């Protein structure tokens, strides 16, 4: 579920989703309504695409099972949905993390106004 | 700043903003774009109005000073902006908390689609 996606974000980035990620850029912080502004922003787009593929699932509310005991997220057993959903979440948190290098604090609460229209397809 | 608003939310509600509040209902979880669905949702509207009044301020990025050492948020000293911004944040977190009674988990990631148009004015 989003709660676990959230813990993963934090575990992986050291930043709690709000406000670092939930209000970021044009896609994370604007409901997927703008073209991602950078890597960090694109991770949310990839994240939505990933959930997009799980048509048969409730990615946002199905609680899966994972372990990050040794600092690496390992999705455990569960239904196929859970596992797939968890991979998504893992991937997105890994992605945020993998992009702390270009994370820009100034993209938080970015005016939607400078946000350009979604240009990529899942 | 939003980081402190966030800590306040958590301190007061025991729920981290993401996903409990940032994805809630029609206003918190939809960029202020829908009419609040209930109390919890309305707190975000009140929160935006409160920042709305701080035209001369950067409510989202100005770091204020507050204390919640004895379980009650006390905004400390700072610039008038900081103090006012902090009151806003306090008020919103108190509001979330004061409305855990009707908080509905099913309003998280609520489809914008059922969201009705903003009908109140600050």
């Amino acid at each position: 579920d989003l709660w676990q996606f959230g813990q993963m974000i934090l575990k992986e980035t050291g930043k709690l989703p709000f406000p670092y990620y939930t209000t970021y850029g044009c896609y994370c912080g604007w409901g997927g309504q703008g073209q991602p502004k950078d890597a960090t922003d694109r991770c949310c787009f990839v994240h939505d695409c990933c959930y997009g593929k799980l048509t048969n699932c409730k990615p946002k509310t199905d609680r899966y099972s994972y372990s990050r005991e040794n600092g690496v997220i390992i999705c455990g057993e569960g239904t196929p949905c859970e596992k797939q959903i968890c991979e998504c979440d893992k991937a997105a948190a890994v992605c945020f993390r993998e992009n702390l290098r270009t994370y820009k604090k100034r993209y938080m609460a970015y005016p939607d106004v400078l946000c350009k229209k979604p240009a990529e397809k899942c």
